[PDB]
């Protein structure tokens, strides 16, 4: 069962990830005081390109500018992640990744966020926005064929940051 | 109790009264087979907060109709409450003319089924769902109360789903 | 499901309401030592003019004269109430309301008093009388098409007030 | 425990009663096509004179005029009723009763309508209105010290009778 | 639901209102410790059937008092109903003066506890119980409605119990 | 649990008994159309005499005159019964018995009539009156030290027989 | 309902009245600590069939006493029934003088605990049990109704148990 | 798991491999319908204690055969263990030649059914059971491990049952 | 949650996608009736540790084919991950050409059914199973993560099973 | 009853009688704390099949001792059966002298715990288990009855674990 609810504390997670070509540990508490964008993707080494996943890495300086962490996640391993990172974008790989890419091989994080496709053991294209106090603020879940807009995600986070300080105004 | 909304599975069935074209009409999910459906929730009628978010879907509905997509607005307010707010001009902070149906979920049933109900208040969160011609739920968007939704993004999603329905996904 | 019983403590409630044009908090404990009359109505902005609801507001000086609080309630929002209050009575609105109008978007108060029409999420035309000690004394529930009488409500409260002090009757 | 709900079929009952000085059987189905007013009272032979019960008997021609049946009921025996009927009104009795007085020694009818004071085995001062189609339309329950008004009962039935044929109101 | 009356065990405890000497009094089983108690039930007040059975226990109560035995009458009629029937003279088919308390079990609780309740009518069967000084139930007699009970037999039993309490049983 | 209730069909029983010095089978259905008086007693060969039990045997011609069967019962065996019958009344025995004496060694009949003293496995001094249609009409249960009156039993049966034909009259 | 007798386990505890030397006495299992006990059941008192097999245990009790062994007879007959059968001469099919205590189990409790109760008749099967000084069940013997038990065998068993208590296995 | 062995009830059914006349054979209780059957249990093969108790039943089998009685021995050892012990001469603490079948209960099933299984060791107590022609259990004998059984006693019992089958109604 | 693999029982049935000869193919257990199957699990794709032990089964598959035996490799990695690692040269720590099918169990289903799933990591232990032609599980081998399996041993086992299928026991 | 044997978890605890150096001894798993332990199961004593598979582990025990490894054999036969088979010369299909302990599991407890018990026969499958110094299970091998185990394989596995304990982080 899903543990993700709007207004309630975001489901806690701890796993290995790949960041700057190295294995590192990533917890939700590590990003206390910051806004967090956690987004899921189905599979490593898919024939259709990860242009959407790349787009979040390329435009990370914009997220860093707003003091916002971006975390990528799938049910593939950290070893699978690093390999796809080591694959050039010319050969349908990820190339250099400026965001951490999380491994959810135990399916725990997908399950907790309720984005697991049970009959396949892979994650739907979900995207979650978590505030500085660790409260879940936004849920977005897409069916497999359709990716997510970076512009929209930026619009949402800035809207949330603005409404945090200002409440409801123009 | 439990949300019935799942990606890949049939979208939760709903049947309620609504306001369309200044009349009370019956609205069922079956009424929209062979068509894409965008169902979106809002919290309250007669809010001091700008309804420009809800109005935007009505104003830009010709864009949705052009793509053969039905748009449905919904809240836990009454069908009478809907009509009164529609009858209020936009100058006084009303909805004015609505080109889309506004569903009444005083039942709380649809909000519950789509899992968008704020239990302690009996109002719906700013959720928006995309349902395909086959009655299969394709997209879930739930926002916390202060942040509204973008029409452009909703259009970007629905067009992407329609394209991927006939074609396969393609990289270059 | 219902928590309302005669001779037992009346179901506790706390919600937002509209009184004198402002949003205020209403708790049951706020009316300790007074008799309370809590009455429900189905919907805001009905085509049927709300003459029964208006009558309890207009004749409230009589209730105040007896040190009796009168509270109106429905499953509509506080925003919905205020809009209907701001609507003139000639245009089928409530007009000036001299009693507080409670918002039960929770369904909690209706459920607790057992006046909720489940299939519609609206309250039946119920009326309840609660004594100074917070004990429920009277239960009245009407089907939707029929409203309530202020004269009866006053007769009931005055009968309860008299029997609290005296108890028994010559006729 | 209770079976009584607004808009649902009224709880079915069949018991012995006293009408016109004889023991007769009373079933709910016997009053199909008529509006029924069923009201409960606590006890036979109270020191309090039964003026409220007597008033419904005396003013019954008005109820008959509207094709409306009126039934009184308590948890006392049919023998107890008849004795109280045979007691003159000047000696704190019922006198001539022009309506049937039902014996609920079963507690069954009281339980079904949810007016039973469990700890005492007596019924609260409840009144119920049932339509020609056997659907419950109105619920009224009073704490013991306070009786009911015939004028209100007539106002209610006439309001229900009018709205059955017409439905909506100008005022 | 269940009868609580058992031979050798403590008799079911009861506490109710009653009519004694033209007044409403409170009656408890504890009020009779160190004394033998005869508790008997009857069906209805104001019966067309001769109450001579109930009256007989009142009339011959001096015989019971002489043996230091308390007699209690009971039915599921009200304490007000009891008084009205007591106030009715024996010439009109009343009880007249009652030298014993008449308990009101409108509660149905005592009838239930002694298992004498005719469920479908909410009346008590013609049951009669004998309880010793220690609050131990000693004798159960339950009769079907048409047949009354004998005072002489009740006296024969209570005297036998008192004799066997101090002495042992003896043959010759 | 007890199965005996006033107005309801009397608990059915079938067991061996001793009648005229022989073992015979006795059923409740055998006495259909007749009134039946079933009475229990605790024990065979008690030092206190069975004068009460004897009294029902001696005065049986009175019961036979009213077409009424009298049945005695205890949790002793048929062999124990016959032996006590074979013991002369001079030596605290039963002597000749004109009523059948039932054996309830399985405790089934006592249990069904709810007269069993569990901690001892013996029956209390119970007496039950059953009508021609097999309906239980009267319950009498005495504590061990106190016996039962034949006069009272006769009064009851005749009252029941009268009220059967007449209803309620003088 | 459930048997408690298990080999190698503490023998089911019992306490009841019995007849010994023509007197009512209380018998407990704890009374026989530091000693071997032979408890044997029989069906009925005043059985037409020869009780000689039961009698044989009483007559040859000097042999059991010589080995420091207690013998106990038991049935679901009363303690009064036992004494009466004891007072009946052996010539007239009685027990006569009994050197061993005869236990009354009108309770059905001891039979149940040893699992020798014939439910449909409320009588005990011809069971025989051997309990050691520490109170541990060592031997179970249960015969169907028509067949009795051998005193020689009982003796053979008990002294074999006594021998193996101190020696073990002489091969 | 609890015992299935009751007197007067059909004896627990069994089917296992056994060693008869130096060969492996299949043994069923149904095989002895119409005959009296004596089934006895023993703890272990290759014990330092003389199997003289077991031997005695084998040697004196012509007495049982004369009375049309089958005799079955059993333990929780294998058939391979049985044959090994049978092939061991009696001079070297073996069984020697066996006139009776020796049943193997390696799965502990038959011991469990007859309630002779010592759980903590997985071995059978020295039990002996007598079953009639109709397959009804007639006699239960369970001994603790250190004490053996008497053939004369077994024979006395068997004949007593055969006599009472023919007549009953005994006066010994 | 529960393992289904039992010796002497029908081997747990499986159906999944796999990589064979550089193509995505469907693999079922029913596909291998009338033949011996060796199913073996491995933890992870693109592991830094030498996959040579896994590779050895592919290289020496001619020996397995010679005995009419099917070899199946499996892990909780995707079918896309398998192919990518296959396309990675053995010089760069890849699989290279694989003569045997490599099954994808992102389901976790097959690992669970064979009871080789390491729950906390969602990866399979180094398990190896031998299934006969009738589809009955004959051998279970499970190794902890750091230790691999011997092809010689797998061969020794399978041909021993094939020999005993037709001969029994040559003593 | 189900299996308690899991990889990475503490190995199931056992305590039974065994035959070592021609004597009965008590064996516990706790006795080998700080050592690697190989526990293997076999079906039956006195089988017509050569116990050469069992013999091979006994003969080559000095290789296991060199690697500080204990080797334990087990079956559901008795210690009396074990000693009998050990005392049987290898020329006559016996075990002969045994350098390893042979555990008796007559109560079926250890087989059950390791999930190697064939229920319908009450015998153990040819299982082999490797336990580390901390008492953690490291390797499971279960064979069907007709197929034996390799000493070389057992030795290969043991050393691989000892090496990876010291270093880990392998690149074979
Ligand atoms: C997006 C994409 C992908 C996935 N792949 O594989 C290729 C390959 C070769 C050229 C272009 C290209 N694009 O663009
Ligand atoms: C009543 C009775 C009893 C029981 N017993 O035993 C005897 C014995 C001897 C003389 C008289 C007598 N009575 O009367």
């Amino acid at each position: 069962m899903s543990k993700a609810f709007i207004g309630k504390p975001a489901p806690d997670f701890a796993t290995k990830a790949v960041f700057d070509g190295d294995f590192v540990d990533v917890k939700l508490s590590d990003y206390k005081g910051k806004y967090v964008v956690l987004f899921f993707y189905p599979l490593d080494f898919t024939f259709v390109c990860p242009t959407e996943i790349i787009a979040f890495s390329d435009r990370f300086p914009e997220f860093k500018n707003l003091n916002v962490a971006v975390l990528a996640c799938s049910t593939d391993s950290v070893f699978s992640h690093l390999a796809w990172i080591n694959t050039p974008r010319k050969h349908g790989g990820l190339g250099d990744m400026k965001i951490p890419v999380l491994a959810d091989t135990n399916h725990q994080i997908a399950k907790d966020y309720g984005v697991l496709k049970d009959d396949e053991g892979i994650a739907y294209r979900g995207l979650f926005i978590i505030d500085p106090k660790g409260i879940l603020r936004q849920i977005t879940i897409n069916d497999l064929p359709v990716g997510r807009s970076v512009d929209e995600t930026l619009r949402l986070v800035q809207a949330f940051q603005y409404t945090d300080k200002h409440g409801e105004v123009c």
